[PDB]
């Protein structure tokens, strides 16, 4: 047979991804120390793999370690903070978040004609400045991953001309969308795209030829670093220091409870901020407009499809429709953008 | 040993140039700052060196600028103004302009024996005036041209004795027809030839002698200054914001995207007026129809034919037909008219 | 900066170079006096200028001496003695020889901070040993060159960044083949490279690994000093005065003219040598086949393609063929296979 | 809009189209050197187009070459020499040819909104292994032509889904007949098609199943790559040099008038050679059936229809119907058996 493709996303929300064989797997960025589960599984079933994935790393350096991660760290209260997660995408961290999706994406019993051409990202401006060590980390990359309560191992190495790096949203609207957008892109017209992430937030436009040919706008397009979702979290916390008055302090699930609820259950009580809520996410599309026309002077009357992604794009749809209402929509996934526009345009490959 | 010839034209709607080899390029002249470009070669194509001209400029002090330049220019927000760029031939606007159609002319790896010839243009009212300027500017010129994200580069210096001033249309009938119009002409008329270029239109008759030789009249052939295809820029600029009624003001792109075709695409809908691009265009031709008159008295009645040139004498002939019916007529290359007339009289040296 | 990349050779019978624009030229190692060519000038058209080197070189103290080198001083009777010719790489010889294809190779119109790469070689066993004498002499290189004859000259000094080093055979079958015989290397092979030069003779071998990388192995590659085409004119010499029958002796021309023909005109009358020639060129098969079995032993059954290079290879190839026959092959360019070799393992850089 | 549909072949010996509306041309596969008509325009009325197409067909850079194509190549004595037309199938060779019925079969003043689907075809070994060949030429197709002395022009461009690829032979049987041989066809049998092709002749089987449609089989079929009528042309000249016993060798014109005839007009005379004309046709006509029976075995027996096409089998049917009498039946349009089979399967789209 043939070598195998993955597309998965290093977002550092949730950790994103899609294989050649259109399954999916989606976890939150969060990991944590691992601990033999025998009990647990006596009282409940894990019925979904992704759910509770306990996983341990092996190395030819026998330096393994067992780990939490994604749902399972997430209910952890020792887990890591994440919200001063570094953004080293060579870190040790980012290899357990990354082998993860690996064995999940990779069906069982592939013979060894296949071999994965694995296609990642990078942020917009962090694409040609972060692209040397995240070419160097998936050269080094050589492991083998073991989940506990599932029992299977995958044998994880990559060789060159198996890796293949695209910017963030790059293809989500260079293919996925452009054999559908045909029907609306007539002549020199900016489609729109924009995907709200949890750390950063990227706005790319393509502009199109005479031959409706899509080409990249480097001075209309830009990465938001410091503008995004985390800041909703940010607010929410201070917002809830400011509702509690003790000092007390949600821990990384109960903050991560709030911006998709608003009425955290503190001290078996609805410590309520439905307003404060609203109100910093009219902050956030706002403060992303001006970003918008930051890059978009009197090329904002050329548009005609404006699109937004990324989870915060959920649920930032009506506070950033005020960009331009009766043009902008909603992507099919707006998480999985990222991923499946990694994976089409990696069909290249 | 021999000297190569490159022969350019510096007119302010689009430089056009050609060489020995009649390899030919043509770009607007419009420029802007250079900007590092390496995220977009990652996108699309580069091939098209005429659609992505970053360079840059070693100067008298080997002090680089980078600059865009046509259209990669064209899509900048921040390039040159293109309506009110200044007349000066001397204008570092205008270094960009000329060293850059050199650099596609110049062949790799000339033999060291021989140098560059240049034929440029003045206009016909300017060639007495604006002589030494452009004499003073050309033997001046040492520079050297650093293709960016193509990466060939160029040491141009001139001397005197290799530069050639002719007036902007003289030899586009001169020679480039001398071969043809010699089975055309009889005795004793005069041929027409307008030059509608973009500021200035350009007028100029010859007549023909007892041997069968072109003679000059400078009093039946002058410039009109002024009038040109920019009339037309700023005529359907008010019909644009009139039909809007905004103050919408269409930026450099929008504005030959719209006098080209008159259907402009503003905020998700056309705004239509190809009517009034007929109204304009035919403002014009009575424009010069009149002013032909002027230089054409019953002297007009001993025509033999009428030949039209400029980029602008492209979009005219139907409504700039009735000058004289059945003996106008439309020249080979419209555009190309006067850097190929350039060409073969300037091989007089 | 875009700089310029040249590769040359230090060949002792001739000299093989060529520059990033893959111009080559190809000399003997013969230098002499320079004498005022105007007599002949006028006689016979001074046009081959690789054929007619009479050159004008000074040096950091403004010294000018004038030097028939290459085919010109071939023809002189006074030439440089040359088949006992010194081995020091930094001789006054191999000042001009180096400075010679520089300028012959230094294209026109060089931008004013642009340098160029110079990717130069040694012998493999001495590439220890005098490494330091070349990048003695490298570092020490500060001239001016100028051509007698063809009326130009140019600049020429090196600092260190500039230089590389690579021994002789060492890219010519690592870079050259690199991406062609990828599929013919497979799994824990050899490749056999063989340069037969003129005074000189090198084995080299290359062991790829399971990865399909190569590696170097010092134990079965040598550099057979005393073996090469040197001994072929040298024995051929004493057979000429052996079948003239009277102890006349040849010339340094009529030396290198022998053994490409073997019918050398003496006296009125070609003087018949081909049998020697054939016994000759049949001796020196047979001694390097037998050192190259001095370092292989059953290892000669783990190759896979055995590759020739240098000058004398390509008229041994039909008794050098006796290696290992439809396994050992000549390379394309038996000349220039250090050349192209340099060139593009130079350009790492 | 609606789409136009042109079906052409790329016949190495001569090009066979046709369009929507079944005008259908024909003209050997020859090119050559085009000059300027007029002296014979005036001798002798250019009534037929298609044996006079002087043609100029321009780039996307304005370089363009004169071109005499087909029966007015055939009459230039320096013309494509039609035994080593380029096997490339992006050679320029192709580009004339491809245009040069397009320019033919397009109608005058269709809408620029109604496009015209190609449909093409390659050898039938020579398909999927140069399909992506002939893919990235389709699309890189971008000309404008220009016909000298019937002076009108066509606009030539076309993408990806504009274009039709199926095989030659392939859709001569799977359509034009598959829906009109429903009464011969009945279970489980093999229709046989064979098209004698100049260079190649191809041998296609079609069984049908037990649901009465046609399915393709692979290992019953191939292209004899190096049998044809190209086989014929070589044979007999070497027929007329024998003959002649002079070296006297035929043109490109009286070779392909050889053997339409085998009576050749030579100096005063006809030199014979039909005695050899019969040993050719008989030759390759075995040749046919003993590679027929190559890939047929028994199965023979469970032919019931075979058709045959080419020029070849309209001129070797008496021959080639010893395969099998009274089922060995030639097809309607013998070269234009692939045309039609690429309309009406190409109007499938
Ligand atoms: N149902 C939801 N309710 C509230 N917030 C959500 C929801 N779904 C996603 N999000 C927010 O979107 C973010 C996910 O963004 P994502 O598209 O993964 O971008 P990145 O690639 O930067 O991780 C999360 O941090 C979360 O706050
Ligand atoms: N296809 C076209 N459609 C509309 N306008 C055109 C077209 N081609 C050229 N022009 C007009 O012609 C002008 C070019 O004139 P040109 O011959 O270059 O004269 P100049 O020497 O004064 O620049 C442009 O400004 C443009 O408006
Ligand atoms: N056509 C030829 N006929 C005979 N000998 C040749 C021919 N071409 C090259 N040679 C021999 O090859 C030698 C050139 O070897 P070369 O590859 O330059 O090695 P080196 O690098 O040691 O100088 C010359 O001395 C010459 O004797
Ligand atoms: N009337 C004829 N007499 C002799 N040969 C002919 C005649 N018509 C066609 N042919 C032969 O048939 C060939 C044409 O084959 P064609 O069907 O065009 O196949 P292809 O697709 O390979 O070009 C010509 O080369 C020619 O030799
Ligand atoms: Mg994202
Ligand atoms: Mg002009
Ligand atoms: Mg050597
Ligand atoms: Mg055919």
């Amino acid at each position: 047979m043939n070598k195998y493709t993955i597309a998965i996303d290093l977002g550092y929300g949730q950790i994103k991804g899609i294989n050649q064989d259109n399954k999916r797997v989606i976890f939150p960025s969060i990991i944590s120390s691992g601990k033999d589960r025998s009990l647990d599984t006596f009282f409940n079933s894990i019925d979904n793999i992704v759910d509770n994935i306990h996983v341990k790393i092996l190395d030819e350096y026998f330096n393994e370690k067992e780990y939490f991660v994604g749902e399972l760290a997430k209910r952890q209260p020792s887990n890591s903070s994440f919200i001063n997660r570094d953004n080293k995408i060579n870190s040790e961290e980012n290899k357990v978040l990354l082998a993860t999706a690996l064995g999940l994406l990779i069906p069982n019993d592939l013979p060894n004609d296949t071999k994965i051409h694995i296609v990642t990202g990078l942020p917009l401006e962090h694409f040609i400045k972060q692209k040397q060590a995240l070419n160097d980390m998936l050269k080094d990359f050589e492991h083998t991953i073991k989940f506990v309560d599932h029992n299977f191992s995958r044998n994880i190495k990559f060789e060159e001309s198996n890796i293949t790096l695209f910017p963030q949203g790059a293809g989500a609207i260079f293919s996925k969308i452009n054999n559908d957008i045909s029907s609306l892109l007539i002549k020199e017209t900016f489609i729109g795209l924009i995907d709200v992430g949890f750390k950063t937030t990227d706005i790319v436009v393509f502009r199109i030829n005479k031959d409706k040919e899509p080409v990249f706008e480097q001075e209309m397009s830009a990465t938001l670093d410091g503008l995004g979702m985390i800041n909703i979290y940010n607010t929410m916390d201070k917002a809830f220091t400011d509702n509690s008055r003790d000092g007390s302090k949600l821990n990384t699930e109960q903050l991560m409870l709030l911006c998709e609820e608003g009425k955290i259950f503190f001290k078996g009580d609805y410590i309520d901020l439905k307003k404060d809520l609203i109100k910093a996410r009219k902050t956030l599309s706002t403060n992303i407009i001006n970003k918008a026309d930051g890059l978009w002077g009197s090329r904002k009357n050329s548009f005609n499809s404006i699109m937004i992604a990324g989870g915060g794009g959920k649920v930032l749809y009506n506070h950033l429709k005020l960009i331009e209402p009766n043009m902008c929509q909603l992507i099919d996934n707006p998480e999985f953008a990222n991923a499946i526009g990694y994976l089409e345009f990696g069909k290249q490959f």
